């Protein structure tokens, strides 16, 4: 009967706990018939500890890179290539060098001698407190999203879950595998530049504080001599 996707509300932070709390009742309720998939648009990175303390969170996708961290005896130095991570070298008595490379989120190689680590993790900062499912919806399944821990309700108007497209999920989904940046997002502090559009055109100012990843500028224009503070998109003032 064709089943849909679904995006469902989950206590941010806890999106990979409610996944496997879902997972378990469509178990234990008997309905893993309905769903096809359960996921976590986020990226996959991998997190180095030394001593219980987070020293590193970089994506698992990228060329070959070495890092090294201080740890309780001495430095482990962990690899990431080809989109697998491993230990390269430890302080002597750390197996962990043995260890085979790790892949996949969840999973992760620790260093019992010097006390370091490195996991690898879905992180999701960009869709924050959700996750998605393809199913097909029905009572029993809907009772079963709302008693799992970390979830609470799938979106909905008018009291019906929102199905979302397949080709729209994919090409986000796809989109969020290979994040990269594009490049640096550039527009430093005191830059002169000319607005180009809007109730400020031709105004000129200077960029007085820059928002990356927010493209949003806080620029000082003079108006009656007074240096007013207003805030323009990237595409809304040109640099000169």
């Amino acid at each position: 009967l064709e089943k849909k996707w679904y995006a469902l509300q989950v206590e941010p932070g806890k999106e990979n706990e409610a996944k496997e709390n879902l997972l378990k009742v469509l178990e234990l309720e008997g309905l893993k018939d309905l769903v096809d998939e359960v996921i976590v648009p986020a990226e996959e990175k991998v997190v180095i500890r030394a001593q219980g303390k987070e020293k590193y969170r970089l994506s698992l996708k990228g060329n070959a890179r070495d890092i090294s961290v201080l740890g309780k005896k001495g430095v482990t130095t962990f690899r990431i290539e080809n989109g697998e991570v491993k230990v390269v070298e430890s302080v002597e008595g750390d197996t962990c060098v043995n260890a085979p490379p790790i892949s996949k989120p969840g999973q992760k190689i620790t260093c019992k001698e010097n006390k370091t680590e490195a996991k690898i993790v879905l992180d999701n900062k960009i869709f924050p407190g959700y996750i998605l499912i393809k199913a097909h919806m029905n009572d029993k399944l809907l009772m079963a999203i709302e008693k799992t821990p970390h979830v609470f309700r799938p979106v909905m108007v008018g009291g019906k879950p929102v199905p979302l497209k397949e080709e729209e999920v994919q090409n986000i989904l796809n989109q969020i595998k290979r994040g990269v940046k594009p490049s640096k997002v550039e527009f430093e502090k005191g830059d002169q530049v000319r607005v180009i559009e809007g109730p400020f055109m031709n105004f000129t100012g200077t960029v007085e504080e820059v928002h990356p990843e927010k493209r949003k500028l806080t620029v000082m224009i003079s108006i009656f001599g007074r240096m007013t503070p207003v805030e323009l998109d990237f595409d809304q003032v040109e640099k000169i």
